């Protein structure tokens, strides 16, 4: 500071260490087809939210089953992205009119597709002066059989119902209908002119490939994977129908490798061929591969049905992360929400599959159905185990996001000590929770920043270099007992 | 790496040793005549599999 | 300084060393045909930028596929140069008129070709006094099917849309339309007379060989390679369609050899003949040659398609440079974004191709598709490996650009010590990062400047001579294990 006139001065100084906070690790992302809903990614925390916002899947998709398996197994949070074969602007619309026939508002469905042709909007008048009520109804089945869509009890009870009571036409009020109808899973309203609508009912009229899974990337609209790559909470991605669309596995693995902060879960085909000839599709350290398919009860036929196991496995990942940590291998855990498997694998066949990076789901007598295998598809010996990759992702993202205060700071010993202290505190916390291995701190990790890592050419060019060394913990895959008679 | 705009950079380094794993050593191969079956080689882990 | 009147004097002195900074090494340049866009080179950092500024490629070009493969593999920055068979001044134009019929502005497409005939400009009036709105729309398909080009929702949704709201006709304001419409990928505006335009819609009317790839070289216009040779960021050049235009390979190699600071990537023909008769086209140290072609998914037919591998390989170059350095051979790396190869090459055929300078892309069981070979087309034994050439390019350009302070300085011991110190610091930094080889500094490099390099005839004629010796590191191509039973 500068002191030019007499007085009292109070100044604040920076302290000797700054805390780092860990990031989320149990959020998932799903892609696939639905019947209703928007095409921008939305967060879901429960299965009833999913049914309310999106509905069911068509016969060519198995998204509903995967989300159900995710939440039955202890998952916490999903990001849903809806993929649609229709143009984004193929949306049903409508108009509201005033006393003498002026269009005052414009109503639009909340997503593209033919479903918007089955939405009815009903306007009625309220008992209080200058107020009216609005109702929105949606039927999932045939419209030809709906007898009284306007009455208090239609012939088939509607699938979705929404009512808004205290509405007004004053734009500066808090009960203006544009502001109240904004939280609605069915429609959108836009204001045009001054007036209040007349009573009655009205319907909305005039309504996949690899490039749809890739998504749209425009200045104000993102769908598909382009929409996911602008969300920083997602830590694992899955596409249940990845084997019906050629060229999607590589796109998913490339997305995860280019972001550098997420993991890919892959499932085998329904018919992968002979056992002696199976291989993994990719050779990435950012993916894992599971086998075989599973059996579930179908809620529209009440019969068994064969589905891929991806969502159940993502739910197992989330559960293990919540109750043990990211350093725990998500294997030797039970699958909930299924009836049986496609095949039963023996111990002789897994001796051929396990050294190849293929993870198996097996069933033991007296113990149930469990995941038996925790490897990645990688050939590098340094990234053979899955929990090591997940721990490094967690650590690296925490460091990246929690150190932006240090840019443009003086390149001298105070900043060096501060940075060293922060990183040491974070790594000691990780060590205390069982993630690092060693009976002392010197065995588990080290951090270096000073004149041993930086030279003078570095200081003259603006570079601050920190070197960190760590020792992760690995699972026990073979438990061996050697018993003898001696001593 | 190259540094052209200001910010934070995180980089991974290769470690000082890489593990080697032993290979299988107790699998056999047999050739001869049968009454049924395909002519591509198939893996068998039990005698009932063979008869089937 | 001179001291003629009494007082206090403060003078600044030059210090004992000046820092050198390394240059960029992962930017690429591409040439080929597009449907829209300008013909001057433009920088692109993302694939959505490319689709927004340029669009798709015609059926006689494969630029879109190469740029997609570049960005799917970890590339950072492209310079795009559009080659066109039409005259540079064959551009669609238009006119804006005032209240009583005076032409006040002139509108012109942003590039030559017939596409400009499908651009519509719409002027409307704003709710604020002395203000108006402008909209620009572009459709990629048929115009005969566009029903309501002026309405809020045309029959086919337009391919490109741009809106500008707060415009004025005051030339000294910051919302003058000439200044606001300057950032537009479709049109250009030029001011003629005083006035404000009337509302309505208007369309723009009255709209390859080796010499087009060479480009125009005029005082105020550069296209093709003439445009690229005025950009100093490019470090590697590729032309995907180099085998359809005879005489382009030699032009590219000559461009790279005459600039002396860039590298050329070449791909084989689709039918190169029998294996025992293959040769490289040139014998330059500034080029590399890759083989065979690859398979991709085509986003307009959803089928497989065979393309040259050039852009994917340039993306691999950029990725390796970002994560390892310029001294690392860009081989034993995975190709992302493809489906399969044209042929599978065995180990017996590569024993014939590798000693000839031809690099192969192979597929290993359990490991995937990888580049297996890191040589140049050169016959000189000193420039056999690719990373050595790239390291020398980097070093020489850094030295050239970071030493212009030394021209016209006194030719005496102070300048000599200063120059020696700077170059030694730069080379020691290069050595510490693994680029040079040796357990000590004396093994890795030396720098000399003094009375051992300069004589008196040199000083009398204005020559300052510096001698530098360096030892680069080379890859391990054959890993040999000799095992015995002794001891």
């Amino acid at each position: 500071s500068e002191y030019q006139s007499p007085g009292v001065y109070v100044e604040e100084v920076q302290s000797g260490s700054k805390s780092v906070e860990g990031v989320s690790t149990s959020t998932a992302g799903f892609l696939g087809q639905t019947e209703r809903g928007p095409v921008e990614p939305r967060l879901v925390t429960n299965y009833a939210d999913f049914e309310r916002l999106y509905g069911a899947s068509p016969k060519s998709s198995d998204l509903d089953a995967a989300v159900d398996g995710f939440f039955k197994n202890g998952g916490s949070r999903c990001f849903i992205g809806r993929v649609s074969g229709a143009d984004i602007d193929d949306v049903a619309t409508g108009i509201l009119a005033d006393d003498e026939g002026n269009e005052i508002a414009e109503v639009e469905a909340n997503g593209p597709g033919q479903w918007g042709e089955s939405v009815a909007v009903i306007v009625e008048d309220s008992q209080y002066p200058n107020q009216f009520d609005i109702t929105v109804r949606y039927w999932s089945g045939d419209l030809e059989a709906v007898s009284k869509p306007h009455g208090d009890r239609p012939d088939p009870s509607p699938d979705v119902e929404e009512v808004y009571d205290g509405l007004s036409a004053d734009p500066e009020a808090s009960n203006f209908y544009e502001k109240q109808l904004e939280s609605s899973v069915l429609v959108d309203i836009e204001y045009k002119d001054d007036g209040t609508p007349v009573d009655g009912l009205t319907w909305l009229h005039r309504d996949v490939t690899l490039k749809d899974y890739e998504g749209v990337n425009k200045p104000g609209l993102r769908t598909g994977l382009a929409g996911f790559k602008a969300i920083d909470e997602i830590s694992m991605v899955c596409a249940p129908d990845e084997n019906d669309i050629d060229g999607l596995t590589d796109s998913i693995v490339a997305h995860c490798e280019n972001m550098g902060d997420r993991f890919a879960i892959l499932q085998s085909p329904q018919n992968p061929g002979p056992v002696s000839e199976m291989e993994t599709p990719v050779d990435s350290s950012y993916a894992a591969y599971y086998y075989p398919w599973v059996n579930v009860l179908d809620p529209v036929t009440n019969r068994e049905k064969l589905v891929p196991p991806g969502g159940h496995i993502a739910g197992i990942y989330s559960r293990t992360d919540q109750e043990h940590g990211v350093h725990k291998a998500p294997a030797n855990e039970t699958l909930r929400g299924i009836v049986g498997l496609q095949h039963n694998i023996t111990k002789g066949e897994q001796d051929v599959l396990n050294p190849k990076g293929i993870n198996c789901i097996r069933s033991f007598q007296g113990r149930g159905i469990r995941v038996w295998g925790a490897r990645t598809t990688s050939s590098d010996p340094e990234w053979k185990y899955l929990n090591v990759r997940r721990l490094f992702l967690f650590i690296e993202q925490s460091i990246q996001e929690g150190t932006q205060w240090a840019v443009f700071e003086p390149n001298e010993q105070d900043t060096w000590g501060r940075i060293r202290q922060s990183v040491t505190n974070f790594l000691r916390t990780v060590w205390r929770n069982g993630g690092l291995q060693g009976q002392s701190e010197d065995d588990a990790f080290y951090v270096k920043c000073g004149e041993e890592t930086m030279s003078e050419d570095d200081i003259d060019n603006g570079r601050l270099i920190v070197e960190i060394g760590v020792a992760p913990v690995k699972p026990a895959e073979f438990v061996i007992f050697r018993i003898s008679q001696d001593t």
